[PDB]
This record gives structure tokens, C-alpha cells and sequence, in this order.
């Protein structure tokens, strides 16, 4: 391929990324923003300014990847380092997560990365006899309160219960308990909501009119104090119900104040904060899919527990190739976490499909996900949510090229990389999410509007089956 020089240009100093920032927020929106400059600039590879800026970031300048030859640079741990950068260009304050700095922004060539992904390797696979009952309690309370809300209301806001419903199945899952019979009761949701808007708010908007927003979430970060008391709530809890866990962390060599700050993380926001933007993106692309969809995924789950003995296990899934497709769908046409980012360690030469881009030791690579994920040079109909895209053999190649989980589907996450901990976990709830609309629904319909994450979505119809 023919290197081309990286085009784009970071504009004046100050005024160059506040503009930006406007078109990414307000003017164009994130997916626009990109799609715009990939036009002007004839290249899936460019200069640009990030958010926050302004006091939050120290420096905006990134070189964006936004196709899926280029991007997987991202998972390669000898050419960019992953330290410090979970979330971009700043890092939240650690007075947010009790003084330490968390795995998520810990490099591999860091040794408490190993023992800390170590510890939820274990969290996950302890919990793996739990996971199918719990998930089945928990959900069903659910779809009972959102048939309830719908006969009241005409509509059932799914995201104002489902949260609830993913602590209490993570708190159950996890650790054996129910947070109704702890301190918690029923807050988790409102705690945890505040403490990641206190962590993310340089990210993102809440509707707010600009002259509002800018000046209140996206210049300077907001203070760690005034969300510490609630921080402690959920410490206490993590602190008091991973007994069996906090076991595995002493062998480990971790110490018990570490693990807990972790435990909280792992739990509060890595897992239930990707299952709050996960699942009711999932509602939405399903729903869209139509009625003949749901019909074929209702036939294929019902036949195949039926096949089963009325037994819900992990080898009966495995038969669910619709089911296991629409999931992989979901996940590839909408990651839930769209922002990748590692610095390069060393000069890099990175190929895109038209020509090859050099970078310099030090420079700020990024990736906008859904654009490598929706690369028309790698899946046919790229801009379509196709349920049967993945079933097959053929179609089962393609996961190479789903990307979610920061690494390719068909790879594993472990201690040397910095692929998601709970890939497997996700998509198998992910999975018993949709057995479990289907076993009770023939169909559904949704309505549907912004939230600062993901979605928010009500159903205004559950035929029941
Ligand atoms: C739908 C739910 C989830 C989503 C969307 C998601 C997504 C991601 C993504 C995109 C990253 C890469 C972060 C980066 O840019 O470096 C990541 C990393 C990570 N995730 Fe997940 N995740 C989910 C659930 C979970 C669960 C259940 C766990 C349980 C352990 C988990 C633990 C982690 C950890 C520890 C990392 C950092 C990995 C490392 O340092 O090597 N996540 N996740
Ligand atoms: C509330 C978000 C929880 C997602 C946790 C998941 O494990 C990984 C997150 C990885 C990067 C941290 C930044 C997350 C910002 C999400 C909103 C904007 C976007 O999609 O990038």
C-alpha cells in the first residue's frame, strides 16, 4: 500500500477543540462527526480533537481509526500501551475509587493487572452455578412489573426497572445476596448513577441546552467529595457480601481494602453499567426487527427448550443459532462502548484498506468502534441489523470482525491483553436476556428516545404467549 501523510488538522489552540467539541456534542453528534471528516478527508484515518479538553484533558489530539483493518491496532499490547486511558484523554480522579487506580486503567506490563483479572476470572467462573437461576428470578420479577406498568400506563419504561433488576441479579449472582435484605435496599441504582456520571460526565450530554452543559459538565471535572458518602454506601456492601471472594484475593496476594475498591469497579461499573447501555439497545434493534423476527426466535427458543426437557443449560444455547446470532448482531451493529484508545509505544506503521499511515512513539491512537464494526469493507449490508448475519458456518467466521469487547469475539480476554474480563459472561446474559423476552412474549413493540448512555426505551405491547 502507499504511505499518505495522515491528513486533518487539530486547528488553533483553545478555540480548535471547543469547536470540535460542539460538533461532537450538539452540531453533528458523534456518529456524523466522523462520518463527516472520513468524507472532507477522503480517509478512515485522521487527525482530530477529542472531549473534554479544556480543563479536563490535557492534550485532545488523537489519530482516529475508523475502519476495521486499522483499528485492531488498538488490542495490540506491543505496539500501544493501555495505561491510564480506560476512559480517553483524562482519567477520573482516584479519590473516586478509594485512592487506587483500577485494573481498567492498569497496562498489562503493570503486576497487580495480572492478580486483579485474576480475581474477577475467579468471581466469574465461582458464580457460574448461580448464574442461570438467579438470572431466570430476577428477570422474571421484572417482565411481571413492566406487564403490570403497561396495564396501568398504556407504555412500561423499561430502563426504570431494569436497573434495579441487573444490581439484584449481579448482588444474587455474584455474591449470594439480595440487596432487599442488606443496607443498600432498593438505592444501588441512584448510588451507582451518581458516582459514574461524577466519573464520565466530560463524555457525555444530558440533553441540556449547551450554554448550560459546556460550562457545568464538560470544563472543569466535577468534585470527588460530594459523591463520597454514597461511594461508601456500596464499599460497605462489597465490603460485607464478597466474603468467599475476598478469600480467592488473600491467595492471590491481594489486599482485602484493593479487592474491594475492584470488586465494586467490576460490579457497579464495568458490568452493570454495560448491561444499563447493553440491554436496552438490545430491546431497540430487536423490536425493529419486526414481528416475523420475533415469531422466529420465539419458535426456535421454545422448540429448543422443549427438545431439552424444559431444561435451561448451557448446551441447550448452543442450538439457539438465531438466538446466538441476533446477540452477536447487536453487539456488532451497536457496540455498547463505542471509545478505544492506547498510546503508540513505539513508530507504528498502520494499514488501513486504501494506504498505510506512520505514526510516532507517543502518539494518541483512537477508534470510534461502530465504524470498524459497520466497515462495508468487511461485512456485506453494513448499515442493516441482520439477525441470521453470524449463523452458519460462513456467517461464523465473521466474528473476527465483532469487536465489542475490546479484541476480536473469537479471542479470549486474558492476563497479557486488555480484552474485556467478562466477555463469555456478557454474552451469555445477553443471551438468556433474549430467551427469556421469548419464552414468555410471541412479539412486542417499543417506543424509543435518547438517554446520555444508551437508550431509553418503554414497551407499549407484550403479547404474551
Ligand atoms: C455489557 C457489559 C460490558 C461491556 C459493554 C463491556 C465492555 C468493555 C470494554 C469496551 C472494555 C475495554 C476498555 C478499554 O478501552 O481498555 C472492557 C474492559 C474490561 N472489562 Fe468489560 N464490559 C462489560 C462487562 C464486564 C463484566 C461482566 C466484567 C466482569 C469482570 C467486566 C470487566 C472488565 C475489566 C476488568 C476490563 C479491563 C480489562 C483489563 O484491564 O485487562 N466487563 N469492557
Ligand atoms: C457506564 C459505562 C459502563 C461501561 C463499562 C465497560 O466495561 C467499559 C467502558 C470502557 C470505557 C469507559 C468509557 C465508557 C463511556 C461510555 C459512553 C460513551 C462511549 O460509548 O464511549
Amino acid at each position: 500500500l502507499p504511505i499518505r501523510n495522515i491528513p486533518g488538522n487539530y486547528g488553533l489552540p483553545i478555540v480548535g477543540p471547543i469547536k470540535d467539541r460542539w460538533d461532537y456534542f450538539y452540531d453533528q453528534g458523534a456518529e456524523e462527526f466522523f462520518k463527516s471528516r472520513i468524507r472532507k478527508y477522503n480517509s478512515t484515518v485522521y487527525r482530530v480533537n477529542m472531549p473534554p479538553g479544556a480543563f479536563i484533558a490535557e492534550n485532545p489530539q488523537v489519530v482516529a481509526l475508523l475502519d476495521g483493518k486499522s483499528f485492531p491496532v488498538l488490542f495490540d499490547v506491543d505496539k500501544v500501551e493501555k495505561k491510564d486511558l480506560f476512559t480517553g484523554t483524562y482519567m477520573p480522579s482516584t479519590e473516586l475509587t478509594g485512592g487506587y487506580r483500577i485494573l481498567s486503567y492498569l497496562d498489562p506490563s503493570e503486576p497487580k493487572h495480572e492478580k486483579l483479572k485474576n480475581l474477577l476470572f475467579f468471581l466469574l467462573k465461582s458464580s457460574r452455578n448461580r448464574i442461570f437461576p438467579e438470572f431466570q428470578a430476577t428477570y422474571s420479577e421484572l417482565f411481571d412489573s413492566l406487564e403490570k406498568e403497561l396495564s396501568l400506563k398504556g407504555k412500561a419504561d423499561f430502563g426504570g426497572s431494569s436497573d434495579g433488576t441487573a444490581f439484584n441479579f449481579l448482588a444474587r449472582a455474584f455474591y449470594g445476596t439480595n440487596p432487599a435484605d442488606t443496607k443498600l435496599k432498593a438505592d444501588a441504582p441512584g448510588l451507582i448513577t451518581k458516582w459514574v456520571l461524577f466519573n464520565l460526565h466530560p463524555l457525555l450530554s444530558i440533553g441540556l441546552p449547551r450554554v448550560i452543559e459546556e460550562p457545568l459538565i464538560h470544563t472543569f471535572s466535577l468534585p470527588p467529595a460530594l459523591v463520597k458518602s454514597d461511594y461508601q454506601r456500596l464499599y460497605e456492601f462489597f465490603l460485607e457480601s464478597a466474603g468467599e471472594i475476598l478469600v480467592e484475593a488473600d491467595k492471590l496476594g491481594i489486599s482485602r481494602e484493593e479487592a474491594t475498591h475492584n470488586l465494586l469497579f467490576a460490579t457497579c461499573f464495568n458490568t452493570w453499567g454495560g448491561m444499563k447501555i447493553l440491554f436496552p439497545n438490545m430491546v431497540k434493534r430487536i423490536g425493529r426487527a419486526g414481528h416475523q423476527v420475533h415469531n422466529r426466535l420465539a419458535e426456535e427458543i421454545r422448540s429448543v427448550i422443549k427438545s431439552n426437557g424444559g431444561e435451561l443449560t448451557m448446551g441447550a444455547i448452543e442450538k439457539m443459532e438465531l438466538t446466538k446470532s441476533v446477540v452477536y448482531e447487536c453487539l456488532r451493529f451497536e457496540p455498547p462502548v463505542t471509545a478505544q484508545y492506547g498510546r503508540a509505544k513505539k513508530d507504528l506503521v498502520i494499514e488501513s484498506h486504501d494506504a498505510a499511515f506512520k505514526v510516532k512513539a507517543g502518539e494518541m491512537l483512537y477508534g470510534y468502534q461502530p465504524l470498524a464494526t459497520r466497515d462495508p469493507k468487511i461485512f456485506d449490508r453494513a448499515d442493516e441489523f441482520v439477525p441470521e448475519r453470524f449463523v452458519g458456518e460462513e456467517g461464523e467466521k465473521l466474528l473476527r470482525h465483532v469487536l465489542w469487547s475490546n479484541g476480536p469475539e473469537t479471542e479470549t480476554p486474558t492476563v497479557g491483553n486488555k480484552q474485556c474480563a467478562g466477555k463469555d459472561f456478557v454474552v451469555l446474559v445477553a443471551r438468556l436476556f433474549v430467551i427469556e423476552i421469548f419464552r414468555r412474549y410471541d412479539s412486542f413493540d417499543i417506543e424509543v428516545g435518547t438517554s446520555p448512555l444508551g437508550s431509553s426505551v418503554n414497551f407499549s405491547s407484550l403479547r404474551k404467549a
